[PDB]
């Protein structure tokens, strides 16, 4: 995929954001911003330029399922790739996110290999 693709990495905790940012760097993606919750995310996203979202689930202000739903419901960004990255591992949570239009779903904790496989699975699916 184009190494200029702009990423938004959303999570209410630094540690996770820093892990993902660094991993993206390792893969050749340096165009990366962070947000701390769904509201913060939608703000940056509305400032334009984003090609990919990676999002936590449990966050104050707006959780990741609500964020995903909002993104899918906005006509300007309804096809933005959204990859969930969360501790929520119950099948009902996976179903709910999938049905809400998640592009992919990784369960924390994850390996570097897992994140790369899943990002690539999404690239291939969307012909990126
Ligand atoms: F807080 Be997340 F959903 F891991
Ligand atoms: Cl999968
Ligand atoms: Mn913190
Ligand atoms: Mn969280």
């Amino acid at each position: 995929a184009d190494k200029e693709l702009k990423f938004l990495v959303v999570d209410d905790f630094s540690t996770m954001r820093r892990i993902v940012r660094n991993l993206l760097k390792e893969l050749g993606f340096n165009n990366v911003e962070e947000a701390e919750d769904g509201v913060d995310a939608l703000n940056k996203l509305q400032a334009g330029g984003y090609g990919f979202v990676i999002s936590d689930w449990n966050m104050p202000n707006m959780d990741g399922l609500e964020l995903l739903k909002t993104i899918r419901a906005d006509g300007a960004m309804s096809a933005l790739p959204v990859l969930m990255v969360t501790t929520e591992a119950k099948k009902e949570n996976i179903i709910a996110a999938a049905q809400a239009g998640a592009s992919g779903y990784v369960v924390k904790p994850f390996t570097a290999a897992t994140l790369e496989e899943k990002l690539n699975k999404i690239f291939e699916k969307l012909g990126m």
